[PDB]
């Protein structure tokens, strides 16, 4: 056909009743100007901010963040509860392996006080109490450690494929709860794999599947090179990479520093992005920003980006206008 412009329009209008019928976000273009809703928990890390596309998190949808041993999927998770947190919002914790350091998590900046942790004795149960604890349109964020923990009323006791039901049958019934509240749910999944290749890569059935499909957003975290400070290691750099996402063009990456008993630097993010985005100088060695230096050095720069969090959030700002 010799068509070229009336292409577009019926193109146009198909991608509209696509979209009118599936969802906002059922098709996109991976170059398309992403949206951007009132309401978004940032992670915490302006990079994996702007890489999520909308700013943070979004609520009222199921976040799956899965990914190795170690990588940082619960201090990412623990930090979009203490920013949850900090707006007022209330956040809940169920645990399935008992793995929570509320010291470190304190020093991330979340109310341990007033958070509501919940310690399941089977896999329905955490789903359920998870369920109701939704419903009750009170929570902001809840977090579920650990896919793999949620272990079968049945398996605890006396056949096959339980876990992925389960799942399928709780992500159903919660999944319409969540949307009607605005709680968005974090879901963290292990991997307990890395022995597969020269390095890392993909994988679900845990009792995945149902979540891999459900979820609105699965980040990908792992482990990039254990952050050498002169002496010995002040933390790791982190590399998460979006590879759902139906609220923003998906496929994005993001990197950052994670401190030893520190957590996600922001500073660190600040430069960075800080940089890769002309609104901060690197002059060999050293970091100047809009005239007067900032540091030889990333770290003395971070550090000095930590003490004057005045200046900081001059950058943060920038940037914020600079794409949003
Ligand atoms: N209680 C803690 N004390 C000190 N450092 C911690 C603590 N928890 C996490 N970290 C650091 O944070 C990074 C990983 O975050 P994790 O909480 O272990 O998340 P994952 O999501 O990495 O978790 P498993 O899967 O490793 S618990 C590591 O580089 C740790 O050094």
């Amino acid at each position: 056909m010799t068509q070229t412009p009336d292409r577009e329009k019926a193109l146009e209008l198909a991608v509209a009743q696509i979209e009118k019928s599936y969802g906002k976000g059922s098709v996109m273009r991976l170059g398309d100007e992403a949206r951007q809703p009132i309401s978004v928990i940032p992670t915490g890390s302006i990079a994996l901010d702007v890489a999520l596309g909308i700013g943070g998190l979004p609520r009222g949808r199921v976040i799956e963040i899965y990914g190795p041993e170690s990588s940082g999927k619960t201090t990412v998770a623990l930090h979009a509860v203490a920013n949850a947190q900090a707006a007022g919002g209330v956040a809940a914790f169920i645990d399935a392996e008992h793995a929570l350091d509320p010291d470190y998590a304190k020093k991330l900046g979340v109310d341990t006080d007033s958070l509501l942790v919940s310690q399941p004795d089977t896999g329905e149960q955490a789903l359920e109490i998870a369920d109701m604890l939704i419903r009750s349109g009170a929570l902001d964020i809840v977090v579920i450690d650990s896919v793999a923990a949620l272990v079968p009323r049945a398996e605890l006791e006396g056949h096959v494929g339980l876990q992925a039901r389960l799942m399928s049958q709780a992500l159903r019934k919660m999944t319409g709860a969540l949307n009607n509240s605005g709680t968005t749910a974090i879901f963290i999944n292990q991997l307990r794999d890395k022995i597969g290749v020269m390095f890392g890569s993909p994988e679900t059935t845990t009792g995945g599947k149902a979540l891999k499909f459900y979820a609105s957003v699965r980040m990908d975290v792992r482990r990039v090179e254990t952050l050498k400070d002169g002496t010995n290691a002040v933390g790791n750099r982190t590399r998460v990479k979006v590879v759902k996402n139906k609220c923003l063009a998906p496929f994005k990456q993001a990197e950052f520093d994670i401190l030893y008993g520190k957590g996600i630097s922001r500073e660190g993010s600040l430069i960075d992005m800080g940089v890769d985005q002309g609104l901060i100088r690197k002059s060999g060695a050293w970091f100047t920003y809009e005239g007067e230096q900032l540091g030889q050095g990333k770290e003395n720069a971070r550090n000095f980006l930590v003490e004057n969090a005045d200046v900081a959030d001059e950058i943060e700002k920038k940037i914020k206008e600079k794409l949003g």
